[PDB]
């Protein structure tokens, strides 16, 4: 409870001036430390949920030898806003692999929504999230109803603490086998849409993975990451927002602050 006090006030003056809500968990897998702030409210995941498909798709491959590599061929009618990587493939099919990979590191909608049906839906996501240890989390849709973020939906959401825990799992813990481990890790380290979210908040000489997620409506919009500082344990965290209003804006540089202010909470030096 001692460093969740500490910060408590500044996140509480970010938000208000965010104009919405904050939520942030982050964990300092050496000490166990924590901070929390609306850690157990639920947010919508956005395209958060494309890093944990990844996962479930590499669990999968542990069990399906050749399952990264199968090749998928898909129409146009595929295409939802938002698949950059899968656009330019169209005429020719990407691997399973290369799916996952745009998911993690372009959140390309496309190839979410190929590897959703894979998987047996968002029921079938969900399932494998149970199969972790993860009772916060479900998914209910695909993209891009997912996004619409209405205020009270618990559909599409986690927590800030059950995506943290979740996260570490993957990619700290035992979850995936080491070598399916070490794939998640690379592609969340190869991400390119969160520069001005957490990896705004890290040091240029520290590693960090993250997926991010922007909604598009009611401020909503998020980023979870592991960071590996030099010299000390891994901090895994998670920020979310959302805002009462479905016009409110998303603010990238509000994400960056309060990860900044998780890290500054466990002592962290950034
Ligand atoms: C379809 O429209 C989209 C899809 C994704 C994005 C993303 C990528 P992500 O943050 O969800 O991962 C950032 C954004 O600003 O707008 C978006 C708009």
């Amino acid at each position: 409870h001692m460093l969740t006090n500490l910060v408590a006030e500044p996140f509480a003056k970010l938000e208000q001036d965010f104009g919405g809500s904050i939520g942030v968990y982050a964990m300092d897998t050496g000490s166990g430390a924590t901070v929390s702030y609306r850690a157990e409210e639920r947010f919508p995941l956005c395209s958060s949920f494309k890093g944990f498909l990844a996962a479930a798709v590499l669990a999968r491959s542990q069990q399906q030898a050749g399952l990264l590599d199968t090749p998928i061929r898909y129409g146009k009618n595929a295409l939802v806003p938002w698949s950059p990587i899968s656009e330019k493939y169209l005429t020719t099919g990407m691997t399973v692999a290369e799916l996952s990979a745009a998911a993690v590191q372009y959140s390309d909608n496309a190839a979410a929504n190929l590897l959703l049906k894979e998987l047996g839906g968002p029921a079938g996501l969900t399932a494998f999230m149970r199969s972790i240890g993860d009772t916060t989390f479900r998914l209910d849709r695909w993209e891009l109803e997912l996004n619409s973020a209405i205020p009270g939906d618990a559909r599409d959401t986690s927590s800030p603490r059950a995506v943290t825990e979740s996260l570490q799992k993957l990619t700290l813990g035992s979850a995936l086998a080491a070598p399916q481990r070490q794939q998640f890790v690379d592609w969340l380290k190869g991400n390119t849409t969160g520069n001005h979210r957490i990896r705004a908040a890290v040091p240029a000489d520290w590693a960090v993975g993250d997926k991010t997620g922007t909604c598009g409506v009611y401020g909503t919009a998020n980023d979870y990451a592991v960071v590996w500082p030099t010299g000390r344990a891994p901090i895994v965290l998670a920020v979310y927002t959302r805002a009462p209003n479905k016009d409110d804006k998303h603010s990238e540089a509000v994400i960056a602050a309060a990860a900044r202010l998780a890290l500054e909470g466990l002592g962290v030096n950034g």
